């Protein structure tokens, strides 16, 4: 179904673009949304896909339209738009001036100095999965790694014990991956089930724990309700989960089917945190989006009170007018410019602690199975959507180039 053209939107600026399934998706994700950025397409283009809505499809438009909440709210952050009405978690759904208060209650719990303490245990974790996997000369990286990984560290942070895991990584599958048992909104609320009852004795007996400091919060002046802290543990909870899965196997896809990038990164292990940085670039993952809060004239187009405008975070980086060779990697770029984490009001909050999880992983995998190749035979399929990813990563290695 393409939705049918609204008036206000000019034939020649149509691009039915399909972020949930578009046309070069075999030739890799990234690749398949940069086609948006061929020359025959403007800076900004309108698809009649997924009911309708705008596409910024250049760096400097998508970083404009960021900055300017005032006129492209996160009230309504999702396309399909029926997705961004029913999204409610904190602070993604809120504009500033209320949003401030949020992250920087959230900030409190994810933030730099919290990273700098947690990072020997993320370490510890990433060794403990790695040298159970390292004997077998095989894994699902995305699966055997990279799913278990992320939600390790939440359990950490936010003081919750492993017993848990199973049972939390089922809800949050849910939410990004349904199998029918329930809907979103049965997930959310068994999420909320779960983490009520822990923030009620953590405000009764605090920790010097995410869910802890999350509930004895101040916001406004006057302390943060129930519904707010769950609706805040919940993005705390999805919101390092399936970027940093998606974006830990794109990774190590291309490690895997470049020995030349592995083999520098081997020999030059201080190169590891400027790699990092060049393959949040290259495989960059998320394309969320906004809505237009009144009429407004954005770079010599008409956008309507109520349209939603998808900025993909992904594109800036790719963008040949930010990065030179924008599909090439170089781990020595001067420059590396991107979006990948987002930009303005809302940039992610995780982030230190996703660079922190990438590089330690990169660091430690590389150090206990340096030779490593895509499983003989298979190929490589990539998913797109509001965080893009990877099926499935089958990776091998000879054992006895290993180390123990
Ligand atoms: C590769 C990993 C990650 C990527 C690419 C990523 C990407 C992003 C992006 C693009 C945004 C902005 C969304 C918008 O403007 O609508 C965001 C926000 C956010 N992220 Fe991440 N993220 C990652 C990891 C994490 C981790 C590990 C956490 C820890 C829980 C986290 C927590 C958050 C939170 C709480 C926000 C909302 C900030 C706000 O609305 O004020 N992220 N992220
Ligand atoms: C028929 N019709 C209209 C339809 C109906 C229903 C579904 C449809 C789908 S669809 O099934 O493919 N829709 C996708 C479901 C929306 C995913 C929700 C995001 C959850 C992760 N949340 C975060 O808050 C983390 C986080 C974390 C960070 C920051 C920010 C953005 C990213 C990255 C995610 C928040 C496709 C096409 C049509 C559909
Ligand atoms: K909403």
């Amino acid at each position: 179904n393409l939705a049918p053209l609204p008036p206000h939107v000019p034939e020649h600026l149509v691009f039915d673009f399909d972020m949930y399934n578009p046309s070069n998706l075999s030739a890799g994700v990234q690749e398949a949304w940069a086609v948006l950025q061929e020359s025959n397409v403007p800076d900004l283009v309108w698809t009649r896909c997924n009911g309708g809505h705008w596409i910024a499809t250049r760096g400097q438009l998508i970083r404009e339209a960021y900055e300017d909440y005032r006129h492209f709210s996160s009230e309504c952050p999702f396309i399909p738009r029926e997705a961004g009405e029913a999204y409610d978690f904190i602070p993604t759904s809120m504009d500033p001036p209320e949003q401030r208060q949020f992250r920087a209650l959230a900030n409190q719990v994810v933030g730099m100095p919290v990273v700098d303490k947690l990072e020997n245990r993320i370490q510890e974790l990433a060794c403990s999965l790695i040298e159970s996997l390292r004997p077998q000369g095989q894994c699902n990286f995305t699966e055997d790694y990279a799913e278990p990984f992320p939600i390790r560290i939440f359990m950490l942070l936010a003081g919750l014990p492993e017993e848990d895991i199973p049972h939390l990584k089922y809800l949050t599958d849910q939410m990004t991956r349904p199998d029918g048992s329930m809907t979103f909104a049965e997930a959310k609320e068994a999420l909320y089930d779960y983490l009520i009852p822990i923030i009620e004795q953590r405000r009764q007996k605090p920790g010097t724990d995410a869910i802890s400091i999350v509930a004895n919060g101040q916001v406004n002046g006057r302390p943060i309700t129930s519904d707010e802290a769950k609706r805040m543990c919940g993005l705390l909870l999805v919101g390092g989960l399936d970027t940093v899965v998606n974006f830990l196997s794109f990774s190590m896809e291309f490690l895997a089917k470049s020995p030349e990038h592995r083999q520098e990164l081997i020999e030059r292990p201080e190169r590891i945190p400027a790699a990092c940085e060049e393959l949040l670039r290259r495989f960059s993952l998320v394309a969320d989006g906004r809505i237009l809060t009144s009429d407004y004239e954005f770079h010599g187009v008409q956008l309507k009170k109520g349209d939603q405008i998808l900025l993909p975070q992904m594109l800036s980086g790719l963008d040949e007018r930010e990065n030179a060779a924008p599909m090439h990697v170089d781990f020595s770029r001067q420059k590396v410019s991107h979006t990948t984490f987002g930009h303005g009001s809302h940039l992610c909050l995780g982030q230190h602690l996703a660079r922190r999880e990438i590089i330690v992983t990169l660091k430690e995998w590389l150090t206990r199975i340096p030779d490593f190749s895509i499983a003989p035979g298979a190929q490589i399929q990539h998913k797109s959507g509001i965080v893009s990813g990877v099926q499935a990563l089958p990776l091998v290695w000879d054992p006895a180039t290993t180390k123990a």
